[PDB]
């Protein structure tokens, strides 16, 4: 079996390599790099996202969220006020001002004893999940923008034609901004292209101890597990490496910079952190690997999970049992 040790693998393709999509993310699996949760791919150095990213201030983030915290340092929940809208170009002097930039230190791990020291104590503003693209239309490599969707990989592999569509999400971040402990929707895979700015510290469990991190986060959250079989779903919650070491969960690690891919696989538990003023772009992928996955992906019916009008397709095909239980959730 390839890395048994689950370990984060980094790729570095050439630009033949980088031609085609599914055959590469196909060969990182024949290396073992789906036991890890997360791989990181560095493109080719002829490859380019777009030319400048000279232009993007008048972006317009039309509700950014303060990312307010409460608990204790190393085991906390987070909830999203919505802020008024602001351009790129005002939150990026908001992230560089006194009160959000990133302070001094001395390298990554550095940053990242500050950032579990000190990350409750303030309200950093995130400019998440905001439908669009930033890869020129013309660059033709692993433009997230391009890629198969999902809806024509599920017709593909099962053949059902369903509705539903399937476009990326740009992240504008700043220092101390965070994405809690998740797993994609219906466990698919993710690719994430950090365009520009400071970088993102990522935190992963392996696929097939997911049910580990499930059990330590219903000790650590047990009012918010009684109120939902699946509160991770939420994508509140937050546990330090430090906890996670306490409770001998298996866990990696990793730094995602300005120019570099990364990848979550079918239920890879992530959550991490941004060093400073960044930008990055994701959207969800399936391969035919993940069918397996989303037939057995768990559901939050509690109604607070409210997701995208394309997951209503894969519940009712891949989970129809559980279809009117999880839409009930979503009215
Ligand atoms: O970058 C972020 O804030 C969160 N991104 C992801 O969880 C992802 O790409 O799957
Ligand atoms: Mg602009
Ligand atoms: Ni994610
Ligand atoms: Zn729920």
């Amino acid at each position: 079996a390839q890395n048994p040790n689950c370990n984060i693998m980094i790729f570095h393709p050439t630009k033949e390599e980088f031609n085609d999509f599914d055959k590469y993310i196909a060969y990182m699996e024949s290396q073992g790099a789906h036991r890890a949760g997360l791989a990181k791919i560095i493109p080719p150095k002829e490859w380019k996202a777009r030319e400048t990213y000279d232009n993007i201030s008048e972006i317009l983030i039309a509700t950014p969220l303060q990312q307010v915290a409460s608990g204790r340092a190393g085991v906390f929940t987070q909830y999203h006020k919505k802020k008024k809208a602001m351009t790129v170009g005002e939150y990026r002097h908001l992230a560089n001002s006194k009160k959000y930039q990133t302070p001094p230190h001395q390298n990554f791990e550095d940053l990242e004893r500050k950032y579990w020291k000190n990350r409750i104590y303030n309200s950093p503003i995130y400019g998440a999940d905001i439908s669009g693209s930033l890869f020129d239309e013309n660059t033709k490599q692993w433009n997230l923008g391009h890629l198969g969707t999902i809806q024509d990989l599920l017709e593909k592999e099962c053949g059902v034609v369903i509705e539903g569509v399937n476009t990326p999400y740009l992240y504008f971040g700043m220092w101390k901004t965070t994405f809690a402990w998740h797993t994609e929707d219906m466990d698919l895979y993710s690719i994430n292209y950090l365009h520009l700015g400071e970088p993102k510290t990522w935190y992963v469990v392996p696929p097939e101890h997911g049910q580990r991190l499930e059990r330590l986060a219903r000790e650590l959250f047990p009012g918010s597990s009684r109120g939902c079989g699946a509160f991770l779903r939420h994508k509140v919650a937050l546990i330090s490496p430090t906890v996670l070491k306490e409770n001998g969960i298996p866990f990696n690690r990793i730094t995602q910079e300005a120019g570099e891919f990364m990848v979550t696989f079918p239920y890879g538990y992530h959550a991490g952190f941004n060093h400073g003023f960044n930008c990055a772009e994701a959207i969800n992928f399936a391969t035919p690997r993940w069918i397996d996955y989303g037939k057995m992906a768990s559901q939050c019916s509690c109604g607070e999970a409210r997701v995208t009008f394309s997951m209503d397709a894969f519940v009712r095909i891949l989970q129809p049992e559980r279809y009117d239980l999880w839409k009930r959730g979503q009215d």
